């Protein structure tokens, strides 16, 4: 075994305490863990050995299933399997409830020593010890050997998710192409990647659907040995918690798929943001979208904030739910007139102490995970039982053959087909067009079989597809694609296929790893490796699909007229090309049209603190917080009161001989109910209410950041880095953190319950406190800096897993074509269990933590227990009573106190992130000083003074000393090289990045107005035309300043307005996304729109007709020059024909003004760059050029 693993021979007392895994805990303090540092699986968690052995009882089930002739059961299936196993770990379980029932009836007899006390009877005290003794193995029972059980629980499940991830995938390689067509890879990789991972978290819990009722049914009778029937108002009122807490489950549900709309609608209009900002700022209609997402967000926090309510609500139940459920038991209790007893008072409060997790959460979490098991399966199920290929699936024949891809009732895919190719020889096909076109290959194949006819082969097929597919491996892997190696082989067909000069320059050798996703190669060559890797198979049958071998290249005449004409021509071999006089070389030639083999038409027949201290303070004043801290500690000390309040009762009570005011101490402690509830839930709705107000705080400071976000903060930031923190991080911060936060602060107070207790009625526990404490410290910094690195290396060692499928199921045709199922399913399999590897220590490194909180808690336990009975003389038995019911309480809670520390911690960073958002560098003010006066563009004229402008600062001067002017309504062209200077004069202008240089506007300097200012009085129409998912009226103007006569002119400026008005909303028509509905020509109508509307003084056009027509160009053209007359227009245009009639052209490259001038003028100089590339057009039309120009002196 690679990576030896020490669970195969450590002894009972390490694997119990985990200490086997001391070693990585050691190196993953002293580095950084990697892939290699993890354990091998033991030999039985191999996806392998699991598959085959659970196939070992599905493929049974199926066959009593047709014998039995029902439909079969693969729960059934699993359960055969498991059975003999799963039933060992429920003994366990069961003595674990023992131990959780056991420790009250001796917590019983421990206090009731001290109700008899004496200090003289060494006797009884010798028997408080035995007791003592055996609540101290009771707390180890829970404390310890419940860790080494739980994990094995967890086996369980991974166990079981494994072996169906490996039927899974064997039943997708043999899955039916009809099943695949009535398939999409989504279904299969989800079941992979999700409907499977449900198994983990139904087997945690399954045992407790057997063992949490009859748990509750001991308690019960247990009780009503101690209290009589007055057990019974407790039990049922908790029984009664359980539906509350359901009812709770139901609400929440409802109201977060209600939220969930309007985080989709905000994130498609975010994404539309992100995506879109760089028009959306020159259109200056930050505005706009900023009113849209302030609205939904405002709208999504009212629904998510409600929803807040009952959530909080929730815990609040939790946290009185003891109170409640002790309350009204003693209650009835004394008012049936009993005198209150220490020992029989905490007996109760310590059995509904330990039930009331089963009842309340365990019980009710196995249900529902149950639920999503059995629905899991039944899907998995209806998988399992898709149709599949027929498995068994020197020469090749075909006959009359009449073959569909799906038996629809169109005709054949392939009609009355026939031929036979013998061994020497080459067939080429014209194939289908419009369909497989390679259909005849894919009978070949046997991936469509004869409605009638016949095909018969015979030896080993290779196979390669049109589409290209490249597995995952090195190129050289897949070369060999599992093969042997053969270097004169490899050398011969590499050298043949020209590939190593391409793979050196381009690829770095054949060493190269082919990278995620095949993303390493060019499509190019990615299609020409699937021929080498064909080739090397050196196959019997060798069947070609157009491999770009109509991409002219000389490899894909060397490969023919070398290798594919003489050598492989040995060979079986098929050629589908579009290289018709390739087929020249070809030995027969077979033309197909409608199924139809028409003609044998052979050739010749032609975190640190201050994460806290920003989230915190954008929720509230520090202020309310102290009001805060008020309220943890009021619903904490009217916690322990409450039952402080029960012994103290007791106390009093045996000390009589004389009655007790009942309405006194009933009275109070009915008080410390109410209050406890009270404070219970107010505090509980607080702490959401001024976190989720934290939360719509970050939002808001950060999307202003965001809009207000230079260009420059885009280029480097990639949209989906961007996105992801307004799907991702702020669902957190409303889904998820406020929620997390309250049950870690309600935990961390009930643990500092139970220790302030302890130490309030024995005072000397104070001293091991500490040791405790700072073996704590020490343990949480050892761990986590190992824990934080595991759960890494498990999240990424799961990506291969999807990836492999996804490959596999893309290349399912070529698979199957060199039958190399039994490989691949072997990469699955090393895939899978490498998952499983980190898997395993994911699991065993949370219980190598989790057994020694579990130790230390135990360790106080005895401190208590033994503590109380050392000071015998000083104690009395009400205190006791209340020590020792609060410290059995300690084992559940200080577990899961510091599980939601670590995922707090982890979570946070969310907000890290988020705020370091909310401090993006600004442009400058939209609106600022010295206003441009009311009507300041009133005569489009600009100059540019040695104007100096770049995409980064110190970047390269993209513009350098740029000067021109520009007159009053003069029409300016621009052109130049491709990609040289290109739009950063535009950006220039929009200041996008503040350029260097002055840039004056109507005697106004650019740089000292505001950004809406200048945006908002100056139209462009971009390279690329937008619209945004609204209305109509909306993407022509948001601000409805405009009249929809005016809105309707601008439709019938374009030809569009019949074809907008007839459209159900009219001028309030939403579109589809992107608008589909309209033509690329048409979204730059509207732009024009857009512009007839702003008839602004200045006009801006990028480049933008190249996707459109000519004739709605012309139309742009036309409509231009009639309405725009006035206006002053630039234009960036690649056909000098757009721009020939221009005033002047300004020619820009290498960031320099090559040319200005009358652009006659610039041709009258034969030297001009204007000129050349006139004369670059290579044509007669430069003297149309050329007339048009000097017309322009004339017309
Ligand atoms: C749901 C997780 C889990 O089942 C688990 O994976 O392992 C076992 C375990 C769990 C949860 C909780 N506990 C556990 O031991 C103890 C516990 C206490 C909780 C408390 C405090 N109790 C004293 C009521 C809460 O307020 C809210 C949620 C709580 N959840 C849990």
């Amino acid at each position: 075994e690679v990576k030896p693993n020490p669970l195969q021979d450590a002894n009972l007392c390490s694997r119990v305490f985990f200490w086997w895994l001391n070693p990585l805990f050691k190196i993953g303090h002293k580095r950084r863990l990697e892939e290699d540092d993890m354990y091998s699986v033991l030999p039985e968690d191999r996806s392998q050995h699991l598959g085959e052995e659970l196939q070992g009882f599905w493929d049974k089930e199926v066959l009593r299933a047709e014998n039995d002739a029902q439909k079969p059961s693969l729960t059934r299936a699993i359960i055969k399997c498991y059975w003999k196993s799963y039933l060992v770990l429920g003994i366990f379980t069961l003595i674990e409830e023992s131990a959780k029932v056991i420790q009250p009836i001796f917590l019983g007899k421990i206090i009731n020593y001290f109700e008899n006390y004496d200090p003289m009877d060494s006797v009884a005290l010798n028997t408080a010890y035995a007791y003592a003794t055996v609540l101290t193995f009771c707390t180890l029972i829970l404390a310890i050997l419940h860790h080494l059980y739980f994990y094995h629980v967890q086996c369980a499940g991974m166990r079981l998710r494994v072996a169906m991830c490996h039927m899974i995938y064997r039943k997708a390689l043999r899955l039916s192409n009809m099943a695949m067509g009535k398939t999409t890879t989504g279904q299969i990789v989800n079941l992979l990647s999700n409907d499977v991972n449900k198994f983990d978290q139904v087997t945690v819990f399954l045992h407790f659907l057997w063992a949490g009722p009859l748990q509750a049914i001991a308690v019960t009778a247990l009780l009503w040995m101690e209290i009589g029937i007055s057990c019974l108002a407790g039990m049922a009122v908790l029984i009664i918690l359980l539906p509350l807490q359901s009812c709770f489950g139901k609400l929440f549900s409802s109201l977060r798929s209600k939220t969930a709309t309007f985080t989709d609608a905000r994130i498609r209009t975010m994404n539309e943001v992100i995506t879109g900002i760089r028009i959306i700022k020159m259109y200056a209609w930050e505005k706009s979208f900023s009113n849209l997402i302030t609205n939904l967000r405002k709208k999504e926090i009212s629904k998510i904030l409600r929803s807040s309510c009952l959530r909080g609500m929730n815990l609040a139940s939790f946290f009185s739910a003891s109170k409640i459920i002790v309350f009204v038991t003693f209650t009835t209790y004394v008012l049936l007139g009993s005198v209150i007893t220490a020992s029989r008072v905490f007996v109760a409060v310590t059995l509904y102490g330990a039930v009331r997790l089963t009842v309340t959460l365990f019980f009710p979490s196995a249900i529902e995970r149950v639920s999503e098991a059995i629905v899991s399966i039944r899907r998995i199920q209806t998988f399992l039982l898709l149709d599949e290929i027929s498995q068994r699936n020197k020469m090749v024949h075909v006959q009359d053959f009449t073959a569909f891809w799906d038996k629809a009732s169109e005709t054949p895919t392939l009609q009355g087909l026939s031929f036979t190719v013998r061994p020497g020889e080459l067939l080429a096909v014209v194939g289908p067009v419009g369909a497989g076109k390679s259909s005849l290959l894919s009978a070949v194949l046997g991936e469509l079989a004869p409605s009638h006819g016949l095909v018969s082969v015979h030896g080993r097929i290779a196979y390669v597809s049109q589409q290209p597919w490249v597995f995952s491996g090195t190129l050289r892997s897949n070369i060999l694609f599992g093969k042997k190696y053969e270097k004169e082989r490899y050398e011969k067909v590499i050298k043949a296929c020209a590939l190593k000069k391409d793979l050196q320059l381009l690829e770095d050798g054949d060493l190269t790893v082919i990278g995620d996703r095949g993303t390493t190669l060019s499509g190019g060559q990615k299609a020409r490796v699937n021929l080498a890797r064909a080739v090397y198979q050196d196959a019997d049958i060798y069947l070609l699909d157009d491999p770009l071998s109509a991409v002219d290249a000389e490899v894909s005449r060397h490969l023919f007229e070398l290798c594919i004409c003489q050598i492989l021509h040995e060979k079986i071999t098929i050629l589908v090309t579009h290289q018709l006089q390739y087929l020249k070389a070809a030995s027969q030639i077979l033309i197909l049209k409608d199924g139809k083999m028409v003609q044998k038409g052979t050739y010749t027949e032609f975190v640190g603190f201050q994460a806290y201290k920003n989230y915190f303070r954008a929720g509230a004043h520090w202020i309310v917080f102290i009001f805060l801290i008020l309220l943890n500690t009021a619903a904490q000390v009217a916690y322990v009161l409450q039952d402080w309040w029960l012994s103290y009762w007791a106390n009093k009570q045996s000390m009589l001989n004389e009655k007790l005011d009942l309405n006194w101490y009933l009275g109070i402690y009915s008080g410390l109910t109410v209050a406890t509830v009270l404070f219970g839930i107010a505090r509980s709705l607080l702490v959401f209410y001024v976190l989720v107000n934290s939360s719509q705080t970050l939002h808001n400071k950060m999307f202003e950041s965001i809009l207000k976000a230079p260009v420059l903060f885009f280029d480097r930031n990639p949209i989906g880095r961007i996105l992801n923190r307004f799907s991702k991080d702020i669902g957190h911060l409303d889904d998820l953190l406020p929620l997390t936060f309250l049950d870690f602060i309600q935990t961390l107070l009930q643990v500092v319950g139970v220790v302030s207790v302890a130490v309030a009625v024995i005072p000397w526990i104070a001293i091991p406190l500490v040791p405790l404490g700072i073996i704590f410290i020490f343990l949480r910094r050892y761990f986590l800096e190992t824990s934080r690195d595991v759960k890494r290396l498990e999240s990424t060692t799961r990506s291969p897993v999807f990836s492999h499928l996804s490959s596999s199921l893309q290349g399912l045709w070529t698979i199957r074509a060199y039958k190399a199922e039994e490989r691949c399913q072997e990469l699955f399999d090393a895939h899978q269990d490498l998952h499983s590897e980190a898997w395993f220590l994911f699991l065993t490194t949370s219980r190598w933590f989790a057994v020694r909180l579990d130790a230390i808690c135990a360790m106080f336990v005895i401190i208590v227990a033994f503590g109380s009975l050392i000071l015998a003389k000083t104690l009395d038995a009400g205190q006791v009573g209340l020590a020792l019911s609060y410290a059995l309480t300690l084992m559940g809670m200080f577990q899961w106190c510091v599980r939601q520390s670590a995922e707090v911690e982890n979570m946070m960073i969310s907000v890290e992130r988020v705020i370091e958002y909310t401090d993006l560098e600004k442009e400058a003010p939209w609106e600022y000083q010295k206003r441009p006066p009311p009507a300041w563009p009133h005569e489009g004229v600009i100059i540019f003074d040695n104007v100096n402008f770049m995409y980064s600062p110190g970047g390269p001067l993209v513009l350098k000393h740029l000067t021109a002017l520009i007159k009053s309504q003069e029409k300016v062209g621009i052109v130049g090289r491709t990609g040289a200077g290109k739009s950063s004069l535009i950006s220039a202008l929009f200041r996008l990045s503040e350029p260097e240089g002055k840039i004056w506007i109507d005697k106004i300097l650019t740089t000292e107005i505001g950004l809406h200012d200048l945006r908002k009085k100056m139209s462009i129409i971009p390279q690329e035309p937008v619209l945004f998912t609204g209305t109509m009226r909306k993407n022509l103007d948001p601000f409805n300043e405009h009249t929809d006569e005016e809105l309707w002119n601008a439709l019938q400026e374009v030809q569009l307005k019949e074809t907008i008005e007839d459209l159900p909303g009219k001028m309030d028509t939403e579109l589809a996304e992107s608008g589909s509905n309209f033509s690329v020509g048409q979204r730059q109508l509207v732009c024009l729109a857009r512009a007839i509307l702003r008839k602004n003084q200045i006009l801006i056009i990028d480049e933008a007709t190249a996707n459109v027509d000519p004739r709605t160009d012309e139309l742009i053209q036309k409509k231009i020059r009639e309405k725009f007359a006035h206006c002053t227009v630039l234009t960036i245009a690649h056909r000098l024909n757009t721009i020939i009639d221009s005033d002047k052209i300004m020619v820009l490259d290498s960031g320099r003004l090559k040319e200005y001038d009358e652009p006659y003028v610039l041709l009258q100089n034969k030297e001009s760059l204007f000129y050349k590339m006139v004369q670059q057009l290579g044509k007669a039309e430069a003297a149309a050029l050329t007339e048009t120009a000097k017309q322009v002196y004339f017309k």
